[PDB]
């Protein structure tokens, strides 16, 4: 779609930002997840507060119309949102406006017929009431899986954005549990810690790309969405997160070789929890947070401006996502001995959904047990 070079940018313009604030810390975020929303919001914008969100989201708006770039969030939505789609996603984005506002239909229309998103008015005068009216609703979108999200209102807040998405994936070609094991992962060069590892002897799509520096392996989900690894050479993890491009993820994606490997793979769960005023603020969107903003699409007559946005983002990475089977297959190894893969230092990693070629979500993990 027409959008995803923009979208790319966006996910390496993100990435390379949180990868400089810590270096240290678990990164996990969906591009997808906050562009979309960034894109939806824009709606009730106008002038410089709408021209800096999609700027902000790697658009030119000398080269790419307007309608083109809703149009592409549109396609994009259809194929994230369809009812027989095995991708085990849960995505969601609340607004929440202080009520005695007079909201405009049209935004509040477009939000929901377009976006699929909920709009809701909440009394900010009371911050318990709505800090737990806005953490119950995260409650209920993940079927339980994210709590008490919000840790704090300052009580000046008129209008919030909460980003949601949990992620756990089946593997086409999935591990047995039987042979998951306790195993060293080196957080550095003289410090271990100890992690389920999982693995599997089979044929995968892995390479030693030397451009790179990197092990890339690709593996794919039920649904139609495909996993990428990142695993730099000593030293070269820096070098790797420089030399990402669109182009190179693409070039993977086209290739489907299988070679033979005895693959290590952690088993894991991480959450990104991250503030988009402060993190998309680095990325050039402050008007939007401040009161210069012009949210008349929003709302006509009355001063408003988005005091709190949130974004978090949970994967589980395991054997197979799923407790029930059906799918049998059978790989063949040949008689030559494989090469051993483990995935137990730090790497790199993206989520590709197929049809789009989008980032689903980037991250990197340092220490799975962090």
């Amino acid at each position: 779609n027409k959008i995803t070079p923009n979208l790319a940018e966006f996910a390496f313009s993100l990435y390379r930002q949180l990868a400089h604030q810590s270096n240290s810390t678990n990164i996990f975020f969906s591009p997808v997840s906050i562009a979309t929303a960034f894109a939806m919001l824009s709606l009730g914008t106008k002038a410089d507060t709408h021209d800096e969100i999609l700027e902000g989201l790697n658009f030119n708006l000398t080269e790419i119309p307007e309608a083109q770039i809703h149009e592409g969030f549109q396609e994009l939505l259809r194929t994230l949102n369809q009812p027989d789609s095995q991708l085990q996603l849960t995505t969601g984005n609340g607004l929440f406006l202080s009520e005695g506002l007079k909201l405009v239909d049209k935004f509040l229309e477009d939000v929901k017929k377009l976006y699929h998103s909920e709009a809701f008015t909440v009394n900010f005068g009371d911050t318990e009431e709505a800090k737990k009216q806005i953490n119950d609703y995260v409650e209920k979108g993940t079927q339980g899986k994210i709590v008490d999200l919000v840790k704090e209102l300052d009580r000046d807040t008129v209008f919030a954005l909460v980003n949601y998405i949990f992620f756990k994936g089946k593997w086409e070609r999935p591990f047995e549990v039987k042979d998951t094991e306790e195993e060293d992962f080196h957080v550095d060069q003289v410090t271990t810690v100890k992690v389920p590892m999982m693995k599997r002897l089979g044929m995968f799509n892995i390479q030693h790309c030397k451009k790179l520096s990197s092990w890339v392996l690709l593996m794919k989900y039920l649904g139609n969405a495909t996993a990428i690894f990142f695993l730099p050479d000593e030293g070269k993890l820096q070098h790797l997160e420089n030399e990402l491009t669109h182009d190179i993820i693409t070039k993977f994606l086209e290739n489907e070789d299988r070679r033979s490997a005895s693959l290590h793979l952690p088993k894991l769960s991480i959450t990104g929890t991250y503030d988009l005023k402060s993190v998309l603020g680095q990325l050039g969107i402050t008007k939007v947070f401040s009161n210069g903003a012009d949210l008349s699409g929003v709302t006509e007559e009355a001063p408003l401006k988005l005091s709190k946005a949130v974004h978090k983002a949970v994967l589980t990475i395991d054997e197979k996502g799923t407790e029930a089977a059906g799918a049998m297959f059978l790989e063949a190894i040949p008689m030559s001995i494989p090469p051993e893969v483990k995935f137990n230092k730090p790497f790199v990693f993206l989520m590709i959904e197929q049809n789009t070629k989008s980032p689903l979500f980037m991250g990197k993990v340092v220490n799975p047990t962090q």
